């Protein structure tokens, strides 16, 4: 089935959670047993959310390659993602050598540092200018150079560089700051022109490394983030809204990373972000 009369018709029925429970039931299973050994168990954030084996990023330092983290690989689209966990006091390291490694020109956060009155995430960045960090164990310093700040989201122009080396690189910090403690947010309109940012960017086209995208787990709303940004491509693509299919493009990414949209809410307004969007892609 166009996907707004299917909207409409699961809206007046309430097939969400209906929906979402299928989906579930036919997602991909996949080894995960990399993530499960002991020297590992304090790089995972989570218990029950876990990089499967066959597309978890490796680390480049002999030692221990592994961070809990996992390539979305999008073929059609030309488009890659890495989701990750939020970072961990011992891990931060860890997250920013991905980045290196992977070369990557932007990240992206869509959790507060404390939500629900919990701590959700490390600070891995520096607030003020003057404050720069270095990292343990990593050869890595990070200084911010600039923040501007909005109503809904927040952009920091980074810089990080190889100590040991001596390499800059510009970063971009992607932030959005007002997902809801509970919920999804009532309209799409902020968060679709957050994403259209980021693109604008160049951090999502395939000159670069792949974007990196986490929340407090890297599954829920990090896969609204890249389930949305991939619709919409593949509706530039062909210029055609009823050719492109959500559940399905969502099932071909859980075969990446487990658990991606948590809710039957998450998934409902995944569909609503793209809908909307579709109004700027088909020529308006
Ligand atoms: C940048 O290049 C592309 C990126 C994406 C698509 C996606 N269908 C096609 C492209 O070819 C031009």
């Amino acid at each position: 089935m166009e996907m707004e009369k299917e909207f409409e018709q699961i809206d007046k029925s309430g097939s969400w959670a209906a929906i979402y429970q299928d989906i579930r039931h036919e997602a991909s299973d996949f080894p995960s047993r990399v993530a499960k050994l002991p020297k590992n168990k304090n790089r995972n954030r989570y218990r029950d959310v876990s990089p499967f084996d066959h597309s978890r990023i490796k680390l480049h330092q002999e030692d221990n390659d592994y961070i809990n983290a996992s390539l979305i690989k999008m073929e059609e689209a030309q488009r890659s993602y890495i989701l990750t966990q939020g970072p961990l006091p011992n891990t931060v390291g860890h997250f920013w050598e991905m980045v290196w490694e992977q070369k990557s020109r932007g990240v992206v956060m869509l959790n507060r540092v404390m939500e629900k009155g919990s701590l959700k995430c490390a600070q891995y960045w520096p607030q003020k200018e003057e404050k720069e960090m270095i990292f343990e164990d990593t050869n890595l310093k990070l200084t911010l150079i600039s923040e501007d700040i909005k109503s809904y989201y927040t952009v920091r122009q980074l810089e990080l560089e190889n100590l040991t080396t001596q390499e800059t690189r510009e970063i971009l910090h992607f932030h959005y700051t007002t997902w809801p403690d509970f919920g999804v947010p009532e309209s799409p309109a902020s968060f679709l022109n957050f994403l259209f940012k980021v693109r604008e960017s160049g951090s999502l086209s395939p000159e670069h490394g792949p974007v990196v995208v986490h929340c407090s787990a890297g599954i829920g709303r990090s896969g609204t983030f890249c389930l949305a940004d991939t619709c919409l491509l593949l509706m530039d693509k062909r210029k055609d809204p009823s050719s492109v299919d959500i559940k399905k493009v969502l099932l071909e990414m859980r075969k990446f990373r487990m658990g991606l949209i948590q809710t039957a809410d998450q998934l409902r307004f995944s569909y609503l972000a793209v809908i909307e969007g579709a109004k700027f892609i088909m020529g308006d």
